[PDB]
């Protein structure tokens, strides 16, 4: 089993966002393959908060 530990891997944690303005990063609102808009749960890898980690690794 793969275990879970983030110490030693990461080494930024980004918190975001305190409302669904915020926390549209995570749902389906950044999702453009995801066709609801109730607020579920879409696809990491589509979503913004992949994109958003992913300019902060070639930038920095």
């Amino acid at each position: 089993n793969i275990p879970l530990d983030n110490a030693g891997l990461v080494k930024k944690t980004i918190l975001v966002g305190i409302n669904q303005f915020g926390g549209g990063h995570f749902t389906d609102m950044s999702d453009p393959t995801a066709t609801t808009a109730n607020g579920a749960i879409g696809r990491k890898d589509k979503v913004s908060a992949s994109t958003l980690r992913l300019t902060f690794a070639e930038k920095a």
